[PDB]
């Protein structure tokens, strides 16, 4: 199996600067969403990605959850070192969701309100859980999935890697040629629903994926920084 990918990030219609990155390669895929004044969460995204970069290099064998796991923490942990040389930088962070495949399985790694989709037999599941404020409160009952959608705190992160103790969710699935992978910032789906996200997933060439989706955020205002990767298995 192989992976045929498009990555694109926008700055969006709002923010001065552009706090997203990604990487995507041969068999990782990797989403971080930084935040920070003065543009540092530019730096918390940065320093995730690139403790995750490796990951890339090799095929992951037995502990493909563990080797993703230390590479999240090696990554917090490098914030932690960022905020002990420049001190301004407390408070900086970042979402991070990454996939990294190995043949008919796939690791993933999440924390954070970016968001890693499947497309498969054209069905669209979300395959991680958001840690937004309306997250928490439909885990305890307090509102509906309908109301989350209106709720004025509905971005509104909860947990993130800031450099301080952390647990990332690591998942062991199942990959099918076929599939079709989506991870992406907020900046996409705070203003593009799951229905309109399938349609433009459906396009054919990954790339033109891509684009369309960057295309309608940007179309619902671009309020912020968006910024996907779209990813096919393929024989
Ligand atoms: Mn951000
Ligand atoms: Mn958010
Ligand atoms: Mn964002």
């Amino acid at each position: 199996l192989v992976l045929r990918y498009a990555a694109r990030s926008d700055r969006g219609l709002v923010r001065a600067n552009n706090e997203d990155s990604v990487y995507a390669g041969a068999r990782l895929l990797a989403l971080a969403d930084g935040m920070g004044g003065h543009a540092a969460g530019e730096v918390a995204s940065q320093l995730v990605i690139a403790a995750l970069a490796h990951l890339d290099d090799d095929e992951p064998g037995g502990d493909l959850l563990a080797k993703l796991d230390a590479a999240v923490r090696a990554g917090n942990s490098a914030i932690a070192a960022q905020v002990e040389m420049e001190p301004d930088l407390e408070g900086m962070g970042t979402t991070l969701t990454a996939i990294l495949f190995a043949g008919n399985r796939l690791g993933l790694v999440h924390i954070g309100d970016s968001r890693g989709y499947l497309l498969r037999d054209g069905e669209l599941t979300q395959i991680t859980k958001d840690d937004t404020f309306v997250q928490t409160l439909v885990d305890e009952g307090r509102i509906t999935p309908e109301e989350a959608h209106s709720h004025p705190q509905r971005s509104l992160i909860m947990r993130a890697l800031t450099g301080h103790e952390v647990e990332p969710t690591l998942t062991m699935r199942e990959a099918r040629a076929g599939d079709r992978y989506l991870l992406c910032s907020d900046g996409l789906s705070d203003p593009v629903s799951d229905e309109t996200i399938l349609e433009a997933l459906q396009i054919p060439e990954v790339a033109e994926s891509a684009h369309r989706l960057i295309e309608l955020a940007l179309r619902g205002g671009g309020p912020d920084n968006v910024t996907v990767v779209v990813a096919d298995l393929e024989h």
